[PDB]
RNA sequence: AAUUUCUACUAAGUGUAGAUCGCAUCCAGUAAA
DNA sequence: TTTACTGGATGCGTAAAGGACG
DNA sequence: CGTCCTTTATT
């Protein structure tokens, strides 16, 4: 009935549910005494180490192959790639050449000796050990001798490199789809930029870069592409382009540099080269880790015995002996930091800059000018290229008897004596006996002591920095500077310790590092079938509503095998899980095996049928041969007790099958069963007691005795895994994983709200201002003791029955929906997101800013202003890094806001049966704080597309439409980013042009170019207006224009408009910088100022008779501001109004401000409400196109709306 | 201010609301020194 | 160059045949 | 030799 209601059971998707795993009984004590976790922790380190030994080998295997390959048909592939206009005759020949080009690379890899064993036991057991001749490395690899199955996943990732298919991970894809296309993109640039390369510059690269073995142009001929297959060959190629630095440190320039040097001197911009991407698997001061490290670093590098302290004591004597040195040879550097130096010596900041000019202007400002603005330019610029100031310059700035050299003596000594007074405050940090009472990151007292010391040492060091003077100065007193640079070069050492210590202290206090657990089983917990419990040694039990992960110790794999009790009232239940995974592989695997092919001797017609594939589609398809295959599989599935007894199959008549998939679907749909059997709880609780079984409660907060709310979505999915009403819509999958996450914090260090004291409640709208609990409330409690993590994959909609193209179906239903609502969703600098809901006639139903998320609980209203939370933490990091507190991450507060938004969007979708209109985002994000509005917006898009793959209403009965078992599927599988464009199910991606700056009542937009350009052009502007008069009845100036008399106005439909000088507008300065104009007085005052009388009717001739260009410049400034319909200010939160210069059919101008006040406005309330509304209306337009098309042509209807159709639409639907 | 985890919370108290696809790998990148 | 952090793209999400084995 | 690790099958 609703449009949504069609989109259930459309496609399969997979999700992972995460749970805490809580040990029960003596599990953890037995796990501890057997040192099982310690073994796994190390295995994790060895595993990452052994994979880097494998990649060392895989890289060597890749290289020798790719160094010894000559790809055939290179020239032909390039010739067809390099066609102006490509016809279908070689389009299909070229892509065959491109497919064949990759197969050539793949077939090289498989040909090599070792391709068989690269991803099998042998690579671990003998091949890799032979490759490494170090005995330590062979020891490390051989500790996986019983375990190579643990590498199965890693091996699959490495097979992806040797695929011939067109996927990012494939090596053949990196060479053919990526590196070759830029190699040829470079080819066509090089023969178009070749001229601009000097004789020697080409031979410069020849000798410095190319070995003198190859010519530069060789790398732009097709047949040398083979050189560039390897990383070594890519590193040479990219140097020809970007250059490289000699080890001496002087720079050799690449062709891209020569291009840019030429691009600057010739006024035009040449194209630049793309560099190649790296080849797959090429392997083309680090921070303190522990608290003790940081502390002994701090102690031994800043104490009075260290060299840094000697360097300060040495620099101190230098400044005390400042007058045994040449004042003409000591130089203080020139930066913006100088003004700090100026006030230290003279008592104010700009003595030094003021006295530089008084002497500078003295002969170099001419007497004429005295103070022309000419001089500001270059007296401000001649100041900043002066590189230093001698102490003899500074003293000429001084009057008797201020001696600059004794002031600097006193400033540094007052500065060295402060470092020494902070060392007293900190001396207890330097003791040998000193023991840290608390961890450093939570110890705010001890870090405050370091920062005071590292700050005072830094104040002094950055002060001393000024006295270097960047010289490279003609007569430095190298008596002074000799010792100075020594002391300063050591004093510079604090800049690494300062940053290294600060980075440790501001790391997040907790960690999420965790390692995989195997319980001494290389295929641990791989599946759930009853047959393999003993092989995988893991299974699921339950005691009523509570579920357990039960793990068999390696010594007792059968310890759960024969247990039963007759009543469950005192007992567990063990899962009975049976899965036949993937008939397409499993049925041939079994029935053609060496074990059974004899048993059901397949007709030689079947074996011939199966080898040649007459049962699959294409050239060799034969319908009766597929039915004859199914009957063999059908008959063999019976007489296979393991399948026939577990699943009672009920297939369709074989004649009714159209393709083999029709059969496999029925096998896959029915080849899954879950049930529970009884298990004596006494005879299992003792297995745990004895250490022969380990049991963990599968747990999140929803399983607590004190839990009463609506459950987490994922607890619902988990629970439904075993509900009788789950008829296959959610399957429990194999491939679970158990992890151990060591604690990262201690309870005694955690931030606490202690029991019985009142805690403030943070929502001011609730008159219960306080909460007082009888137990402690800890921050990050979950990270303060060890935690087991269980990750359980589930399969949703594994057998979809409602198969159709989602986009097509959405269009069909939209064509035949009498009243389809649309949700327009706008991105605003002003508002993170704005939302307008319209019905099928464009009537505004809802409009509001999603800046504040408003939530419902038990009569409580809470509004959470996510907008000001977001900016608070955005600058907090930049500002509060100085505070030296822990790193704030803003990515999780945006994700938090996004999840609040996504819930709100789906509630609107369901309430109004509504499609979504989204705004295309500008690729370039302009200053400043650009991901603040595009980060929330791009993340909102990914997150929303996700939820709409399986959209569940936790309140529905699970089996109701929209329930957890019958979730809505209104976006296509999020396989890629761009495979969808313009529409994805209920989501339409529509461009933003003229959605904001348009009159919603009329569709009027500004197509006029009103920047003042010349004196002459302003009178062609005024004469292209049909009339310009004063309407005394309205105190308005009317401008009758026909857009056809102005350039670039094709898109407009109405053409003829009458503009008025109605209302106020807002102006901005170019050098409060904004001021606010009222139009009718500016036109009146300007006409009075220049002797024009407005009341003299058609005044176009009158305006052009003016001779002063100031009138034209200030008149077009008004014809720019009258046309500016959107008014708001850089940073201005306050005013966002939209006002129009045009009247509507009923003779009324439009203010958003007329609508911002009322509760239920039929028009937008501000420029952001307007933008959302028009993004919605543009989708309405597309629905209109659907309604004019015929169902069979809906798929080809273009919904990307042009500026011409938009304006026609917006101007005619009123 | 608690969590499988994230965000915002704390109405009679070990929690509430919404969100949450994991693991492994490859590859593009942006910020800092 | 190095460190960190974030963006998309690939694979797996398996029972059973096959084999070694001390 | 029955236990345990490895390798297989591909809509
Ligand atoms: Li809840
Ligand atoms: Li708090």
């Amino acid at each position: 009935m609703s449009k949504l209601e069609k989109f259930t059971n459309c496609y399969s998707l997979s999700k992972t549910l995460r749970f805490k795993a809580i040990p029960v009984g003596k599990t953890q004590e037995n796990i501890d005494n057997k040192r099982l976790l310690v073994e796994d922790e190390k295995r994790a380190e060895d595993y990452k180490g052994v994979k880097k030994l494998l990649d060392r080998y895989y890289l060597s295997f890749i290289n020798d192959v790719l160094h010894s390959i000559k790809l055939k048909n290179l020239n032909n592939y390039i010739s067809l790639f390099r066609k102006k206009t490509r016809t279908e005759k070689e389009n299909k020949e070229l892509e065959n050449l491109e497919i064949n080009l990759r197969k050539e690379i793949a077939k090289a890899f498989k040909g090599n000796e070792g391709y068989k064993s690269l991803f099998k036991k042998d690579i671990i057991e003998t091949i890799l050990p032979e490759f490494l001749d170090d005995k330590d490395e062979i020891a490390l690899v051989n500790s996986f001798n019983g375990f190579t199955t643990a590498f199965t996943g890693f091996f699959d990732n490495r097979e992806n490199m040797f695929s011939e298919e067109a996927k990012s991970t494939s090596i053949a894809f990196r060479c053919i789809n990526e590196n070759l296309t830029r190699y040829i993109s470079n080819m066509d640039i090089f023969e178009k930029v070749d001229a601009i390369f000097d004789k020697h510059e080409v031979q410069e690269i020849k000798e410095k870069i190319l070995n003198s073995d190859y010519d530069v142009e060789d790398f732009f001929e097709g047949e040398f592409f083979n050189f560039v297959l390897t990383q070594e060959g890519i590193d040479v190629y990219n140097a020809i382009i970007g250059g490289f630095v000699t080890e001496s440190g002087e720079k050799i320039k690449g062709l891209n540099e020569y291009i840019n040097l030429y691009n600057q001197k010739t006024k035009q911009k040449l194209p630049k080269f793309k560099p190649l991407y790296k080849q797959v698997l090429s392997d083309r001061g680090e921070g303190y880790t522990s608290d003790e490290e940081v502390l002994e670093v701090f102690r031994n590098t800043l104490n009075k015995n260290s060299e840094i302290f000697s360097s300060i004591k040495k620099l101190e004597k230098l400044f005390k002996n400042f007058d045994e040195y040449s004042s003409a040879g000591i130089f203080v550097k020139n930066g913006p930091a100088i003004s700090t130096i100026s006030k230290d010596i003279f008592g104010e900041w700009n003595v030094i800059r003021d006295k530089w000019n008084a002497e500078y202007d003295d002969i170099h400002l001419k007497k004429k000018a005295v103070v022309t603005e000419k001089y500001e330019d270059d007296r401000r610029k001649s100041f900043k290229k002066i590189g230093s100031f001698s102490l003899e310059q500074l003293q000429e700035y001084a009057d008797a008897d201020l001696s600059v050299v004794e002031k600097l003596k006193e400033i540094i000594i007052q500065k060295v004596d402060e470092i020494y007074k902070v060392y007293g405050s900190s001396e207890k940090l330097f003791d040998a006996d000193f023991v840290l009472e608390k961890s450093l990151k939570k110890n705010d007292a001890v870090v405050a002591i370091m920062k005071d010391l590292l700050d005072s040492v830094k104040s002094f060091e950055n002060y001393i920095k000024a006295f270097f003077g960047e010289g490279k100065e003609t007569n430095r007193d190298e008596s002074f500077y000799g010792d100075f640079v020594l002391a300063y070069d050591i004093l510079l050492k604090v800049d690494h310790i300062y940053d290294a210590i600060r980075n440790y202290v501001t790391q997040k206090p907790y960690s999420k590092d965790k390692f995989k657990l195997y319980f001494q089983n290389p295929q641990f917990m791989g599946g759930w079938d009853k047959d393999k419990e003993t092989d995988y040694r893991a299974t699921i039990l339950r005691y009523g509503s509570k579920y357990y992960l039960a793990i068999m110790d390696k010594k007792y794999a059968k310890c759960l095998q024969k247990i039963d009790k007759d009543d469950v009232n005192g007992n567990y239940e063990k899962i009975n899980y049976k899965l036949l995974p993937g008939p397409n592989k499993m049925l041939p695997k079994v029935f053609f095996s060496k074990k059974w092919m004899a048993y059901y001797n397949p007709s030689e017609d079947i074996q011939k049928i199966y080898k040649n594939g007459t049962f699959k589609k294409g050239d060799m398809f034969n319908l009766n041969d597929c039915h004859k295959l199914i009957d063999f599989f059908k008959d063999s599935i019976s007489r296979y007790p393991k399948w026939s007894n577990a699943y009672d199959f009920n297939f369709s008549e074989t004649e009714k099958y159209k393709d083999i998939a029709g059969f496999y679907r029925e096998v896959e749909e029915q080849g899954y069963k879950v049930s529970f059997e009884s298990a004596s709880k006494k005879e299992v609780d003792k297995l745990v007691e004895e250490g022969k079984l380990y049991m963990f409660q599968i747990y999140n907060k929803d399983f607590s005795d004190k839990s009463h709310g609506t459950p987490n979505l994922h607890t619902m999915y988990f629970k439904l895994l075993f509900d009788e009403n789950n008829h296959g819509q959610i399957r429990l999958s194999g491939g679970a994983e158990l992890f151990m996450r060591r604690a990262s914090l201690k309870k005694e260090e955690l931030v606490v709200h202690p029991a019985n004291s009142p805690i403030a409640n943070k929502n001011p709208d609730n008159p219960k201002k306080t909460t007082t609990l009888s137990y402690d409330v800890y921050k990050d409690k979950r990270f303060s003791e060890d935690q087991y993590e269980l990750h359980i994959p589930i399969a949703i909609n594994k057998c979809p029955k409602n198969i159709f193209k989602i986009n097509t179906e959405v269009r069909v239903l939209l064509k035949h929906d009498d009243n389809p609502y649309v949700i327009g969703i706008d991105r605003g600098e002003r508002n993170l997101l704005y939302i307008v809901v319209v019905d099928g006639k464009g009537n505004i139903v809802e409009q509001y800013s999603l800046n504040e998320i408003i939530n419902n609980f038990n009569g409580i209203r809470i509004k959470t202003d996510y907008h000001s939370l977001l900016d608070k933490k955005e600058k907090e990091r930049f500002e509060a890094r100085q505070n030296w507190t822990s790193i704030e991450n803003i990515k999780e507060l945006k994700a938090g806001y996004i999840s609040q938004v996504v819930h709100k969007i789906c509630e609107l979708v369901e309430k109004y049966d509504a499609v979504i209109a989204l705004e295309d985002l500008n690729s370039g994000f302009k200053n400043s704080r650009v991901k603040v509005e595009k980060q929330v917006y791009q993340k909102f898009e990914k997150m929303l597309i996700d939820k709409l793959n399986y959209m569940v209403d936790k309140k529905s009965n699970p089996c109701a439409t929209g329930g957890a078992l019958k979730g809505y599927q209104i976006t296509n599988k999020f396989e890629s980013f761009k495979s969808m464009s313009t529409q994805n199910g209920f989501i339409f991606y529509i461009p933003a042009w003229l959605t904001s700056k348009i009159d919603p009542s009329t569709g009027f937009v500004n197509l006029l170019k009103t920047k003042y350009t010349s004196i002459a052009d302003s009178k062609k502007f005024i004469s292209s207006f049909d009339r310009i008069m004063y309407v005394p009845e309205e105190d308005l100036f009317e401008f009758a224009l026909d857009y056809k008399n102005f350039s670039r106005t094709d898109a407009d439909y109405i053409k003829k408009w009458k503009l008025y000088s109605y209302g106020n507008r807002i102006r901005i300065f170019r050098n409060f910088d904004w001021e606010e104009v009222c139009l009718t007085s500016a036109y009146k005052e300007l006409f009075n100022k220049y002797g024009i009388n407005y009341q003299q009717g058609d005044i176009r001739a009158l305006l052009c008779e003016q001779s002063d260009k100031a009138f034209y410049s200030s008149f077009m400034a008004l014809m720019s501001l009258m046309l500016q319909m959107r008014n708001s200010i850089t940073g201005r939160t306050d005013v966002d109004f939209l006002i129009s210069p045009v009247k509507n059919s009923d003779g009324i101008f439009y203010d958003s401000r007329n609508y911002e006040a009322q509760e239920n406005a039929i028009l937008p309330k501000n420029a952001d409400a307007n933008g959302a509304y028009n993004i919605a209306r543009k989708v309405l337009w597309a629905i209109g196109q659907f309604k004019k098309a015929e169902d069979e042509k809906l798929d080809k209807v273009k919904i990307a709306i042009s500026n011409k159709e938009w304006l026609e639409y917006a101007q005619t639907s009123v």
